[PDB]
């Protein structure tokens, strides 16, 4: 299977699976069950923004989301990259829908990846930036049912033309290009990741969610990977 | 055939073709007979840096070449690239070797490239930097003879173990990622590249030179394209 | 008397002193008689964005203005910042009222310097950018009728509590942070700065305008240099 | 009293002020007493780097020292600075000598500062670089013996002409520009600093080290702060 690291922003309550009762963020290490969880009031319809963060010093994994005129949802864990992930990754964004459903559109998105050498003692670095997305994104891979285009914007899941989004529906984008994530002769690997969001729900009950996930170069939809596996695992396990 | 713009750092005078009688740097648009050239004193074994620069409201495409302690060697064109490239390209280092011969060692590259918007007044982005190149470079496209790791530099062409350039040699690196350097939609579109090189020769005659270029996405190393074609054209048209 | 190079927005003809017969931006060197203007359709009330970049490579000062879904001005002038800058600078903004009036409001304001040389692979930098201004900006140095903290914008210009500007005003914003503008043993020196305004008028007639500029580092209000002097000059040679 | 938040390079053991018996490195929380410290095999007349990172996400403050081809000391303290500084402050380099002297040389310096927030999609940023200084270098405040020019580099404390390093010397630089460096209303906070230093000592005894500080604005050398108070504070309470 594929190694992922991801950030989860959690809308729906699988609770046999691990999952707390309410909307949660979290960090998933190579399974669904986050290894560590915290409450997150979504708010249905309002655009939010999620911070990622992570260094090879504090060897820390962050998160923090937000939205206007609120408390934010925060969340850490201890986690050595260097011996879960391989030195090349690719970075993306992930969402499902199952028997219930949402939008899960992306109107922006930016990452910066370093590292800093010990052995020649110089940085190697990528950073892009997305603030419009077009219909046409040769540096974005879109996997499953994920497009661009609809008013500058990436729709992870599928979007009937009123605005109507659909359930059983799964969909990534990949930043095309491989990114070196750690190397043992450096002192600093570091990399941030932002993306601002719009989460919509004609029901009560919105679901699945959306991911930011760090993946072998050639990772690709696991099968049967809608509703609560986000896009990105094969199992609950 | 590939569209090609290029900055050429020629070392060898190709008189029959165009070229002055000295080394030179040039602006190549479409043709190997660059539409401007200025004298450049290539010192033989020493690290050299150039910087390239454009941006769409000056639409000027200029480039600098200097060592350390020496007078510089600038040369501007100007020249609307929304009318000559594709929107979405590859950037690229090239060099050749024909009859005569040198090392084309890359010791650093960096690159930036912003679209900011008139529709939607924000910007898009891509930033990458090597200070060192490793032996499995994932988000480098190697064409011909070019490699990597050898002291972490990439080598565009071919160099025996003891460090004697191969005559007959061509090479190319570009970044993985396809660049979106246009969109009619925008306010200002720019770049910048910054190449260090060490070009060597045991002969009192190197050839053929280095260059930075954009191409279509797709471009590969013309056939028959060693020698005074820089690994860029198919002939000298 | 302070030295001064600027980007005016010219919300005002005043013909005597050669302006246009329209609303203009223009490039001013050492004079309120810009060097170079071009034909601007300044939008009441809504946000508009302005682009200003230099190199030294070009020796180009250009400026684009832009609002959303409409044409750009823009304007060039080729001038060699260091006949006339001294090597350290601060950068502002200015604007001013007369007999007219208008809001002056910066909703956001970003810049960058760069000194790029041979010394070996190292160059010098700065940048800022403020996307929100607050009560006590210790960054900023505050003239004339300038305040911050209202809605995180900066009103260069008297605005009272019912949102009506007033005549006879003149304020300015300084980085606090003198600039390394030109360095002679630099083989590329360049600077970018864009800000983001709101020109409101209560009238058909709207006075005076804003400028960019970069000035000696004790620059200050010259007297007398409300309405069309834009607070940047003492006098309308 | 100023207040001081601080990275100690402390090359001398003062046994009798709580430092540990060899060369280590140190988190200062308003006091010499390092709340924590690591071992560190600095190596006499070698160029060494200072990595230090913050951010408000995981309130942790780190610092790594290294040199080429050698193991990294580091050194991390969980803190949170909006309980410590006050939201505006400089950013300096202190060193100092006592009856043991060493060069305290800095080649460069970097620091980038930035506040996102929720008030919709913009942040507020500073950042320079310095890989040189020059004679005036005008966004510097230089205090008590520290000097730049001499070959480009910045000098903490005083060396003759003939290359050998002063005892009871202490110098400090500061960048001109005050910092915002918390805000309540920000969702994350971070900065981060890099410099390169040469310690040269004559002989096997140096002292006394090199500090990275954090300051409120108007902070200046405490009196009879030679040696092991390194510039940075009255006493060793
Ligand atoms: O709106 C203005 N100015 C614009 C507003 O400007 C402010 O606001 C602007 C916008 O905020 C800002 O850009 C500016 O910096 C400023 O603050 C403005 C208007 C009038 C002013 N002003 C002051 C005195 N006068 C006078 C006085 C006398 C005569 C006369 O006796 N005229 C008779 C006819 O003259 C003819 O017959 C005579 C006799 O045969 C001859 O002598 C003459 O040669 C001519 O043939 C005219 C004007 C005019 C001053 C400014
Ligand atoms: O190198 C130093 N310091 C290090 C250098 O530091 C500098 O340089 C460093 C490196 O640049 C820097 O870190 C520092 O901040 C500083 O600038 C240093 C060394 C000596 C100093 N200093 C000044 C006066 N004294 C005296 C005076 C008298 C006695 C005595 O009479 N000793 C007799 C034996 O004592 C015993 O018997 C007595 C009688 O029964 C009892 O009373 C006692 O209790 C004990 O049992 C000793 C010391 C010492 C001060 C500093
Ligand atoms: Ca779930
Ligand atoms: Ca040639
Ligand atoms: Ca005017
Ligand atoms: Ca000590
Ligand atoms: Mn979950
Ligand atoms: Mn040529
Ligand atoms: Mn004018
Ligand atoms: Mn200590």
């Amino acid at each position: 299977a594929d190694t992922i690291v991801a950030v989860e922003l959690d809308t729906y309550p699988n609770t046999d699976i691990g999952d707390p009762s309410y909307p949660h963020i979290g960090i998933d290490i190579k399974s669904v069950r986050s290894k560590k969880t915290a409450k997150w009031n979504m708010q249905n319809g309002k655009v939010g923004t999620a911070h990622i963060i992570y260094n090879s010093v504090d060897k820390r994994l962050s998160a923090v989301v937000s939205y206007p005129n609120a408390d934010s949802a925060t969340v850490s864990y201890d986690v050595d990259l260097d011996n879960v992930l391989p030195e090349w990754v690719r970075v993306g964004l992930s969402a499902s829908t199952g028997l219930y459903k949402e939008t899960n559109t992306i109107l922006s998105w930016s990452f910066t990846s370093k590292l800093k050498s010990n052995s020649t003692h110089e940085t190697n670095a990528l950073h892009f930036m997305f603030n419009q997305f077009s219909k046409d994104q040769k540096d974005l891979i879109l996997q499953g049912d994920a497009t661009t285009g609809t008013d500058g914007n990436l729709e992870l899941t599928r979007v009937s033309s009123n605005g109507s989004p659909q359930g059983s529906s799964v969909g990534r984008a990949l930043f095309y290009a491989p990114v070196h994530i750690w190397e043992s002769s450096a002192v600093v690997a570091s990399f941030e990741a932002t993306f601002t969001f719009l989460i919509k729900s004609p029901d009560s009950h919105p679901a699945d969610g959306i991911a930011f996930f760090i993946s072998n170069i050639d990772s690709s939809i696991p099968s049967g990977s809608t509703g609560r596996l986000l896009g990105l695992f094969p199992d609950a396990n």
